[PDB]
C-alpha cells in the first residue's frame, strides 16, 4: 500500500469523526 504520507485514507477517516458530532454536521449534512 502506497500510502505516503496521509492520503485518501487519513483523509476518509479523519472525515467520518467530524460529520459525527462536529457542530454543522447532521444539518442536512447527513440528515
Amino acid at each position: 500500500t502506497p500510502a505516503t504520507t496521509x492520503s485518501w485514507t487519513c483523509i476518509t477517516a479523519g472525515v467520518t469523526v467530524x460529520a459525527s458530532l462536529c457542530p454543522x454536521t447532521k444539518c442536512x449534512s447527513r440528515c
